[PDB]
């Protein structure tokens, strides 16, 4: 009745959560957050992104000029969306380097085509086949230009092109593989023809074979596409004696921000800063296990499902007249306004306070990392391709085994990331307990004994003032000493 | 005729200590440390869990087209299909244009199940052999290709196609022949040049024999170009020649697998092992490994260090009458039954205790830290190449940039983990030694006093019994309270 | 009665000083400290030094017009380089080129480092050899590329060509070769009688054939003529064939093939009279920080590469600026001090004094600096690479090349980001520790003596003159000998 008991504690909750640290692998904390991005909407946000959907187009049959694809011409994006629906209807064709095409034509962004007169005298020009209605007539490619005999004569051409421009030309062209010897001779007279694209730089030299093409639509003949870029400068030559698909211009080669991306989730009307196949994602968490193929800004991709960042302390619940004890045996359920306080038995009665200054310096570290965690965007737009179809050896050898080495280095970061965090975040709010006893005991002076369960047992009167003046920073221990040394030193 | 005790708090110390990197320390000792950098191996490939298929004197690409000394893997499978450098070609004279493609996309195949399929080829005259490709006392030719050649002094034009109606990926490999004179082309093919044409809707390869170019090779100037098309279901091949055809006899089954190929002259073993290296097969137990940097399978991760020293102890400070002394001066090298413990000095002479609770705390936590570092398993099967014999240039850049930028990346966070763990378990175990000293003094209130060097100064008698109860947690303070304050404060 | 006889007060504290710096913790983005330092190279003086490493400045000359010989780059025949630096003030002079996969050519000899040359004397009886062109000219006569000939009309006939070299001794041989786009059908017949040429370069692992084009090369230097350039590898005891019946550019010879730490540099920094590890093309750098925002294109021994163009290392503790009554390291620091890190400030019978203790500040000094030797150590030395800056669009390739180094950036300024955070967390605790530890050290050689007033100062109840504070400072400390008077002003008795 002559004394007063001041325990120090700390909070607790019915729940808990399990992270992992350094030393264990499931340890209990108060609060965690999620730092792996698992889900996604399934739509594809058309902001704030140029999307543009292929829908039954890809972007070559668009580049070329296949009729039902003419909405597409001159047309930019961002990202263009490849679905798996497009289709070819017009003529039978081929692309060696079907991928490098596909690329660059998506890195640029852009389909507006420029075109060229070319001299073309002495040849016929714009032919057509019934593969390839555009309406109701036999057309062909809108980009390309099909040369064939002109009065039962087919010259040598030599054609050229200069480039006076301060920017790059991308030529699209091709070769005819004609079905028979009729074919051959009835549209170029000659037994063979031969087609050489030249720069001062490069030459594609392509010679025809007479059917070497399966049947495909009604044809068992077929053209190859080739493209060449004309830096400024540099001059186009066209040299050919039979079978030569003629560009109409130029594609202008921009660089930017764009890609291509293989995907059927539809559009939405909505605005989202990361783009999966599976949909658009968010990135308010550092990492994400949606897809590996990514557009924009968007969470790194990890092998793990899951990865809790701990944001509280341990969780040690109290699991039991009334009788109070301090943080060594267990926490406090019952304080909800605060991480850290004291709870005191004197001559008014007893009650709970929580301690702001500790509370808050234990959040402000624990939400600083956090900041720290979140702080990195890395925006990424046209990358590597992830997913192959067609078997090729060497080249996707080294294409896999890059992005397979990136995603286990990144996966490992984020396991020790998460580990060496909690294991601080642990440690930063055991010192904030430690720190509080430790400025509590050399407030008493010599007026108080620890009792070794977190609590002080003060010799002296102690109403709710005097543990006020504790809490507060304002204890003056003269005014109680000689009180509490009397009781203290009795033999 | 004493009234006092003195209780000492301190480690143990061992005589052969253990060298380790901190963050802060190159060299600092401890008393035990595990090796986590594996760097010796049996020099034995281990014949389980995986498939091993010892290719002898025989290369995959033999194997695959049929050199009849490798007829014995004919539709042979593996998971790792090991190439000895005793391997030798002894059939017709060959090449193939980009070799390693095949081989790899072969290799991850990994089987060579071959599917008859038979060709009209009317027309023509099939099964050509030679002299250079005996198989047995027979003129023959390679198992899987049919050497097609002139039939009444005369060889039409072919026109044949296979259809892919499966559901699965088809591999057809075939060649051109490269007569050594105009007089050798003619008695075989009638017409002066040859053209191979083979054809997907995807794709198109178009050979044009030369005459001539080959070099002289086990007795002739001629040879044949190897090429392989895969056809895709529902599509078709189209195969067609007006001379110097080398056809195929069907199609490889494509397949999707944990199989690939290992260069490698080390003898195959009974034993089992998760890892294969070309050095022979090595534990996966550790976490990396210095051994090789190719490695097929569950295997630890290629580093530039050859020693990686994990601390699995405190700090090691050698004890070196004599007045008991604490953990403040030094370590305890006659402790053995924990890590922590009491040596204390009464009236009943001296004892040496070991506190089990400390011990364990120290000991869990080290092994938590262990089973983090032990449970990345790390499986990888069919990679890239990583050591090369021909001079490349731009493709083997990238393929030696990608695999040394990759042994950088990891041999970084190597020896970071190693220093933060070490640094962690250094800092752990210091921890328990001042928690155990405290716990300590808050049992004793008002009845003992730090003497400094990490003892305290008991100021009662203090038998045996008396000092089991603080040892295990008992001891009342209240017992001896007026005898301590009594002995504690004489003026 | 209070305070009857007289106390003493000794005061623990650590230094301030007034221009701290700002560091990144695991904690903080901005906490400020005493002593940092930069570990992010970020500046050159724009020079390429002459050493350590063999420079070799090509000036007018690329490396492949000094490879095949255009006149005005004969000075680089036979010449070595560990860095080649080409110009980009270059040019070619001579007869009109292309070169498939120019690439790998250029960076296979840019690897062995070497143009030695030596010259095989082929066979070319029934031809006629060292063929030249006015578009070349060498002096003033009309020459051709130094390690290439052209062959052409015998007595107006040209036949089907069967050459052999064998590789009789050891390590490669390289062959540099070429085949003749001529402008027009006279061109061709007048110079290789058959309608078309035929260029066949084989060896027993390869072959390598070329049909050339008529007028398919666009006028470049007075010509509509061209030669594209081919080139082939011929191992230890394999052999080199050349069939050719028109058209064909042989060779003179192979360049001898070595493997070592040779490469090219694209840069225009003029070269110096220095020394210095690691060269840019922005320059050379110095290599004492472990990272470098200059280029991520290096050669030698260099910083890595990070997106950071700062990483600022925490090199001493929090700085925490600084009645007569003296206070401790709990209140704030002590700009004062200025001849150690920590230290007392005492208040006694014959004044006020302050001393640095020397054993707590080397102990934090050498952790500092245990952590600077593992940080600095790091020489990484990386010679021939992969390009990392293109000028002409390719696509698949092209985007794998930048695709691996973009990431392998980002990684090492991820490792390099959070490096700095967990070593200046570091930092911070052990500066705090060793303060604790020495505050523990006083509280516990001082006994029933003191107490603690919380500021962390003792109150020492018992006269304590200078020596007295001496001998608590040195830890000559004996607390029997003021026991008695102590604990009867403590407790009254
Ligand atoms: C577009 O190309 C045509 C055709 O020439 C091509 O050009 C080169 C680059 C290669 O692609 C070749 O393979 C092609 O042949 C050019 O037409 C020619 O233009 C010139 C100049 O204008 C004409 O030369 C004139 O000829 C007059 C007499 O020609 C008449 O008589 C001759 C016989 O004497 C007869 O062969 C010809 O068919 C005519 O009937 C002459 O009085 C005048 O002074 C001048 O020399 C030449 O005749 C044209 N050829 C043809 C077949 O029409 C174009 O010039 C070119 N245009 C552009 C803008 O480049
Ligand atoms: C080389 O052989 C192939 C294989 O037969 C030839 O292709 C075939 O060409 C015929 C031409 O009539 C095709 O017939 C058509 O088939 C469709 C299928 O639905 C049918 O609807 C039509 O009424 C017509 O009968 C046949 O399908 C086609 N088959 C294949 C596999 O391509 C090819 O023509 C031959 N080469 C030459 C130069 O003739
Ligand atoms: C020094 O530290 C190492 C820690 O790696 C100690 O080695 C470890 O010792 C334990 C028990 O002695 C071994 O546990 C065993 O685990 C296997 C399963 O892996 C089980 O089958 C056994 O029954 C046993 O429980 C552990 O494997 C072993 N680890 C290593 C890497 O050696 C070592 O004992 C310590 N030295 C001293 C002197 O304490
Ligand atoms: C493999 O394909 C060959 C083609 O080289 C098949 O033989 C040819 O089959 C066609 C169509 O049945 C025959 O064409 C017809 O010939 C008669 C002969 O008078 C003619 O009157 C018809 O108007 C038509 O043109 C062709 O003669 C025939 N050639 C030969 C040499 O037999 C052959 O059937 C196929 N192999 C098989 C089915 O085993
Ligand atoms: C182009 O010239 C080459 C080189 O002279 C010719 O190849 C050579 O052909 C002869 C043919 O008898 C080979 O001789 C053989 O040597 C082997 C090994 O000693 C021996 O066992 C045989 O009995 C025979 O004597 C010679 O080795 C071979 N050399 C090379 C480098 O290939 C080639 O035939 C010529 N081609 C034309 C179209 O002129
Ligand atoms: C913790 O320390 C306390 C104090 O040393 C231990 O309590 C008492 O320990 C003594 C000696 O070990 C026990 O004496 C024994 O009692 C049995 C039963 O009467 C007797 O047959 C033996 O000859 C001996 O005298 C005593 O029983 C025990 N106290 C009680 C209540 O059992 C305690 O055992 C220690 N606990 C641990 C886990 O070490
Ligand atoms: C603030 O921190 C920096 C970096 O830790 C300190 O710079 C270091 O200063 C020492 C000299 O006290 C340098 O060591 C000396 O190097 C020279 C050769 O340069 C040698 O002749 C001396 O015998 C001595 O070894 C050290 O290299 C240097 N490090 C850096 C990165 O600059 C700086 O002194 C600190 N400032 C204060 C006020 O503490
Ligand atoms: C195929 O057509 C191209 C272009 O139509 C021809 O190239 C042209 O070749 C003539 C050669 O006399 C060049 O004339 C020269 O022009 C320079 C610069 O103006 C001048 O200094 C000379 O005195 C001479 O007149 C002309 O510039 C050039 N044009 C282009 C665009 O390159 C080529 O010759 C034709 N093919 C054949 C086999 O003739
Ligand atoms: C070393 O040399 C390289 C060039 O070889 C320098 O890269 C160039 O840096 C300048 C900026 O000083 C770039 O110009 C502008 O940069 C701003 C960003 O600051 C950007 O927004 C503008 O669009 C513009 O690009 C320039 O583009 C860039 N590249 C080239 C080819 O000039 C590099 O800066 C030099 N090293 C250091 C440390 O500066
Ligand atoms: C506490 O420790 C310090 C450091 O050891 C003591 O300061 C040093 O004290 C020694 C004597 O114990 C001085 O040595 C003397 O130097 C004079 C120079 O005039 C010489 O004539 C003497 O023969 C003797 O060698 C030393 O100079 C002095 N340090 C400095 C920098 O002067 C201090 O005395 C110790 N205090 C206590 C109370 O233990
Ligand atoms: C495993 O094999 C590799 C390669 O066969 C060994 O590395 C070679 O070591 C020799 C030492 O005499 C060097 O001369 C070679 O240059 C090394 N080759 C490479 C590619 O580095 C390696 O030492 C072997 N490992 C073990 C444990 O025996
Ligand atoms: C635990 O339960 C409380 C009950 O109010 C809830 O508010 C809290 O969100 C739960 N924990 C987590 C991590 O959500
Ligand atoms: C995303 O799509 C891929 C491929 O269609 C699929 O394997 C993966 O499970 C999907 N993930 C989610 C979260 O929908
Ligand atoms: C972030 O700081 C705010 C500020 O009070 C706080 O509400 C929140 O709980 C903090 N986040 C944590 C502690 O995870
Ligand atoms: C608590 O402290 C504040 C200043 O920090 C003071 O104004 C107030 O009076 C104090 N409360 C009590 C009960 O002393
Ligand atoms: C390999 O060839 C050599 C020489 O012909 C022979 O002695 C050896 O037995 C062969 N080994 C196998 C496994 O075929
Ligand atoms: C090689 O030289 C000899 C002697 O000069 C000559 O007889 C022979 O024809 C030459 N071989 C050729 C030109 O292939
Ligand atoms: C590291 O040591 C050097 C030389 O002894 C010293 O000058 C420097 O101050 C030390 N490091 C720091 C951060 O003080």
């Amino acid at each position: 009745n002559s004394t007063a008991t001041l325990c120090l504690g700390h909070h607790a909750v019915p729940n808990g959560t399990l992270v992992k640290t350094i030393t264990n692998d499931q340890i209990e904390v108060t609060n965690a957050t999620e730092l792996v991005q698992s889900s996604s909407t399934g739509r594809i946000c058309d902001s704030p992104h140029r999307i543009l959907d292929g829908k039954n187009c890809t972007l070559i049959d668009a580049l070329l000029g296949d009729p039902h694809c003419d909405g597409f011409q001159n047309e930019k994006w961002d990202l263009f969306v490849e679905r798996s629906k497009a289709f070819s209807n017009c003529y039978p064709y081929d692309v060696p380097d079907y991928a490098s095409l596909r690329s660059l034509v998506a890195s640029s962004g852009t389909l507006e085509f420029i075109n060229e007169g070319f001299n073309w005298t002495g040849v016929t020009q714009s032919g057509g086949s019934y593969a390839c209605k555009r309406g109701s007539d036999n057309s062909f490619f809108s980009r390309l230009n099909w040369l064939y005999e002109s009065e039962s004569k087919y010259p040598v051409l030599n054609v050229t092109m200069p480039n006076n421009g301060n920017f790059d030309k991308l030529y699209i062209w091709g070769v005819h593989h004609p079905s028979t010897d009729k074919e051959q001779t009835k549209l170029y007279v000659r037994a063979s023809g031969r087609v050489t694209v030249s720069t001062k730089r490069s030459q594609q030299t392509i010679i025809p074979n007479i059917g070497s093409r399966p049947w495909v639509r009604g044809l068992s003949s077929g053209i190859s596409i080739y493209w060449t870029i004309v830096k400024p400068g540099d001059i186009l030559l066209i040299n050919s004696n039979g079978n030569l698909i003629a560009p109409r211009g130029y594609f202008k080669i921009r660089t930017g921000k764009s890609s291509i991306m293989r995907s059927d989730a539809p559009i939405g009307t909505c605005s989202s800063e990361c783009i999966t196949p599976n949909g658009s994602i968010p990135n308010d968490k550092p990492f994400q296990n949606v897809n590996k193929i990514t557009y924009g800004a968007c969470p790194k991709y990890v092998k793990q499902n899951t990865l809790k960042l701990a944001t509280g302390m341990r969780n040690v619940p109290e699991k039991q007249f009334g009788a109070i004890a301090g943080f060594i045996e267990n926490g406090w359920e019952g304080m909800v306004d605060g991480w850290y306080g004291f709870r005191h038995q004197n001559s008014e009665g007893t009650g709970q306070a929580a301690d702001l200054k500790s509370t808050q310096a234990a959040i402000d570290q624990i939400n600083g990392k956090l900041n720290r965690v979140i702080e990195k965007t890395n925006e990424k737009f046209h990358q590597i391709e992830k997913e192959f179809s067609e078997v090729e050896g060497r080249i996707q050898d080294l294409e896999k085994y890059v992005e397979d080495t990136k995603i286990d280095l990144w996966s490992y970061n984020a396991e020790l990331l998460v580990a060496l965090e909690n294991q601080h975040t642990i440690d930063l709010t055991d010192s904030e307990m430690n720190k509080l006893f430790e400025k509590t005991r050399r407030q008493l002076r010599e007026n108080a004994e620890d009792m070794g369960n977190g609590c002080f047992k003060i010799y002296h009167k102690c109403d709710n003032a005097c543990i006020g003046s504790i809490r507060n920073g304002t204890y003056d221990h003269d005014v109680y000493r000689d009180e509490a040394l009397n009781n203290r030193f009795q033999i």
